[PDB]
């Protein structure tokens, strides 16, 4: 748990602080075709690989789950480690410095442990269930709004889920019309840390990967949060449709999504 929590840290720092030496290199980019080159998936796979190595050293019975390579059976079920090495690839591939490794521990199906980490900030943001997040060691709450006039809404559009694109864009529509901004940062699991330290208002996104809010999401829900589908349910977990903040924001957020898709 907090042993947990000291070998997610210390696996996340070691994965942020190569992906951080790499970022000052170009070395080998080569795509463009689509965008991810070999460089990304290399300097990607070498975080992947030093984040098992470091976990494995003191829990190889674990399951561990990675964004590169699926689920790494573990003979103890009961604990997954879920992880993506590097949340915000395009951004790493274009030297956007805003990214981030995301470390979740679930016990028996619930997440207990929380790591995310930005390594060119040097932001580590954490959480255990039940005792609360933390950035750099101090306490966060989310944000205190009230309604959507003023907030900063983090969001991304569906870019790898295409076929919701006027869904989506009509969503952004009706939130900017309630006098609403936005952030699109290209990193869902800094934009669930922000969430938590009320550094923006609330966060909806579709199409999420497992990897890139398990630690997210507690975040949130450990500063007083809350995160749903976009229908209201706990069914994010299979959808991956994201909406967090506090439970004024997503009421809000979640009343002007109704008459839409999800």
């Amino acid at each position: 748990m907090h042993p947990m929590l000291n070998i997610a840290v210390r696996a996340a720092r070691k994965a942020g602080n190569l992906i951080a030496k790499n970022y000052e290199t170009p070395d080998a980019v080569e795509a463009s075709q689509k965008g991810s080159n070999d460089f990304v998936t290399n300097v990607d796979k070498a975080a992947e690989a030093v984040i098992i190595d470091t976990i494995r050293k003191s829990y190889p019975q674990h399951t561990i789950i990675t964004e590169e390579s699926g689920e790494l059976e573990g003979t103890d079920q009961d604990v997954q480690w879920v992880i993506d090495p590097l949340d915000g690839t395009t951004n790493f591939i274009k030297r956007l410095p805003h990214f981030a490794v995301s470390i979740a521990v679930r016990i028996k199906g619930r997440t207990e442990v929380a790591v995310v980490y930005d390594p060119m900030r040097n932001e580590l943001f954490t959480a255990t269930r039940g005792q609360g997040a933390q950035l750099n060691g101090y306490r966060l709450r989310g944000s205190t709004a009230r309604d959507l006039d003023g907030t900063i809404l983090a969001t991304g559009f569906p870019f790898k889920a295409k076929q919701y694109a006027t869904t989506y864009i009509n969503i952004v529509g009706k939130l900017f019309n309630e006098c609403a901004d936005f952030r699109a940062t290209g990193s869902a699991a800094l934009d669930l840390a922000y969430v938590a330290a009320g550094r923006v208002d609330g966060f909806f996104e579709i199409g999420l990967r497992p990897w890139d809010f398990a630690a997210g999401e507690l975040l949130v829900r450990e500063a007083g949060g809350i995160v749903s589908d976009f229908t209201g349910g706990h069914n994010y977990m299979l959808t991956g449709n994201i909406v967090a903040g506090n439970p004024r924001v997503v009421k809000a957020m979640l009343a002007n999504m109704r008459d839409e898709l999800s």
